[PDB]
């Protein structure tokens, strides 16, 4: 409840950043209705550092903006947990610290977390991705630097097919696509035990890259609540892919599993690609709610813990470039992660082929997983062209060809056209004519 | 393909004895302008097989347009099992029902409010592996119902040296039998917690030596990395040697999930899992309406394991309404839910821990309305708030328990126990209002 101890609105921010030594936290937070701005404020602080009911140690609330709701804390970085056993930080901590018994305070109707920092000397300590998208590049036969766009789905029904009709499906979309993605539920259902499904998706693996000539991706769901079983599971799918284990992505669901669940994936299997699956991470990170953190700090956040990847959305760029270099500019934080890799932002839905080359100029780049949707791949010869027809609009896209000359040339982009009439008269008026088509 | 998910001539005692299928109870509202029907049978689609391969298929069995009630039928196959094990995972459970269906197009917020597990489920959770009885053992009563455990959290919450911090527990141990670590306490670099437990630990031998009596202490040993849980977990039970059973395991289940718990119910399936819920007003929040419930959560807790788990710290909404047959839910065989009874098969309570202000006077009110007295409380206010410090703090409750245990109306004990004379001057609105004219009672 005390102020004069945990306030002290004077303290430039640039200090702060200036000496690294405290982790910064932005929130909109709400009085109960009665209450004093800074004084809750002062009492917020006092929940997440010292309580005390020494003074080095404590939560200093640095900003106050009582129209905007914006209240700022400062965390020693001394507050924050390390490992006994590697002396490493714990996403577990930061969390603990800056959003636990302040998520339940009777005086604060909502709080909200919009950015944090962290220094270096802390932001130094946590794990970090080991590996990205640069992997799966190198399994495509791509430059290990700006690979370009990944095709991807998600095998649907969400659960239902057999073993031999989901192995199937994975073979039928892997003729024109690249990754494929296990749906959030499959895993070891009673109808499709994971062993033998597996079993024959690997096959299925074996089977397309013979018939195409190309590399193939999967990304296995290995979540559960027991971190040998998600280790018994990453060991099994691995050694059943033999010679294809590094085309293999694990995927954990990390939303409902939580921390360890990624912390022992990412810790066990560190060459193979991390795929952070952010289901119903939703109750929280939407905007109809109130309280606890938003998208841009729970991608963030991943970075830290070292998800290689996470599902990122479809702004879906502040995020992107957060996750992407090595200095990005949040809602209030700029931060530095002096060196530690980049966590690929994977996207979802997806537009045609035409409608592609709008998203990669706006983002700059095509140094994503695109997991889409049956929609991204409705086209007039079918799926397999529909899939074909989004690489070939990436690759026109990077040669810096005009889809127009490159669809002369490759079928499917040119089928892509006809087969959403009214985008391509739209986008590019000439089309008819200039198709001949 | 909407219709294929609704089946509104099932009976729910049918589904029930069948015990083929998890039923789920939601508050759920469509976005303006989506027939109910239509909505409920969206949301069972994508919690289940989807489509957008048929005896999978999740069933809207009953709904309530006007109170916002789908319940839903989920076919027990549908759930993941363990391939090392064959054991059921909350994880799954929570993918399915909740998970994906948190951001539903045409759904603005789904809170489930109540779930149903048959049998044939219910018997692949772990369930907890002991309780309050552990802690009854280790205390001296009776493993039946051995009563109320008073604990209290040392504060600071942050910032004592291990030295220090080691005393603060010494002298708390002098009146009180159970002491927790704060939620964020571990290895911070002021107070390294190799060091803190070494002392604590000693401090535990020191205070079980002075009073002749079984003193506790739950360290927190949640951490990302399952292996540092698992470490910390063993560099615990070692240095308490002789005190490992009087031990109990405090993970932050909220925020390192669901593998952070089911790493510490396995790897220590004896010692005492003290489930703390921090973070998970978030969701749980009576303002939130997406994700669950609190008795929702509890529920889970029970099937996932843990030994004991926070509940009605209040917190100053002196109404009343809800909350209140959470504690049933958690230590009954049979309870009946907001929705559902539910049969728990001689799978073992979770003890609630209950927390705040309750002072020496309001203890016999609630055990009176609880039926019980078998939780723990990790007083702050009720110990602290005396007049004589937080030992006659801690003192004064455990009278007031040892009153109302053997029938004897707390006047006349106060009259006999000083320390329980003094709660009444400690806290003299409560006593106005609980023990009209107590002033005369026990002469000022
Ligand atoms: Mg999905
Ligand atoms: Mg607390």
């Amino acid at each position: 409840d005390q102020s004069s101890r945990y306030v002290n609105l004077a303290l430039k921010e640039e200090d702060l950043i200036a000496g690294g030594e405290h982790v910064l936290c932005a929130y909109i937070m709400k009085p109960k209705a009665g209450y004093g701005y800074v004084a809750t404020a002062a009492h917020f602080a006092a929940e997440s550092s010292t309580g005390t009911n020494t003074r080095g140690v404590d939560a200093l609330v640095y900003e106050v903006d009582e129209a905007r709701e914006l209240t700022k804390i400062a965390y020693p970085v001394a507050l924050f947990d390390r490992n006994i056993t590697d002396g490493k930080a714990m996403i577990a901590s930061f969390l603990t610290l800056t959003m636990g018994n302040n998520q339940g305070m009777g005086d604060v109707e909502y709080a909200k977390m919009h950015d944090f920092y962290v220094p270096e000397a802390y932001r130094a300590l946590f794990d970090g991705p080991s590996v990205n998208i640069s992997a799966l590049w190198k399994v495509l036969g791509r430059p290990e630097v700006d690979g370009g766009l990944v095709v991807g789905t998600i095998i649907k029904p969400k659960l239902g097919l057999r073993p031999k009709p989901f192995a199937e499906a994975c073979h039928a979309f892997w003729l024109g696509g690249d990754f494929i993605k296990n749906d959030e539920p499959q895993g070891n259902q009673p109808f499709a035990p994971l062993r033998d499904t597996i079993a024959l998706v690997a096959d299925a693996m074996r089977r397309a890259q013979d018939e195409t000539g190309e590399a193939k991706l999967f990304s296995a769901n290995i979540t559960a609540d027991d971190p040998f079983e998600i280790i018994a599971r990453g060991e099994y799918v691995l050694e059943t892919f033999g010679e294809n284990a590094s085309h293999v992505a694990l995927l954990v669901d990390g939303y409902v599993a939580g921390a360890a669940a990624i912390t022992t994936a990412r810790r066990r299997f560190p060459d193979n690609f991390l795929h952070y699956h952010r289901a119903g991470h939703g109750a929280v990170t939407s905007p109809q709610s109130k309280r606890g953190y938003t998208a841009f700090v729970h991608c963030k956040m991943a970075r830290l813990q070292g998800a290689s990847g996470i599902h990122t959305g479809t702004s879906d760029r502040a995020i992107a470039y957060m996750l992407t270099q090595d200095e990005a500019q949040g809602p209030f934080y700029r931060q530095s992660w002096g060196g530690m890799k980049a966590c690929t932002p994977i996207i979802s839905g997806g537009m045609n082929a035409l409608r592609m080359p709008g998203f990669f100029e706006n983002l700059g780049n095509a140094n994503v997983i695109l997991t889409a949707g049956g929609g991204a791949f409705g086209h007039i010869d079918g799926p397999v062209a529909g899939a074909r027809s989004l690489r070939q609009a990436w690759q026109a896209w990077r040669d810096g060809v005009p889809v127009l000359d490159y669809a002369r040339e490759h079928k499917e982009l040119a089928r892509a056209f006809e087969s959403f009439p009214g985008d391509a008269d739209q986008i590019y008026p000439g089309w008819r004519k200039a198709l001949g088509v």
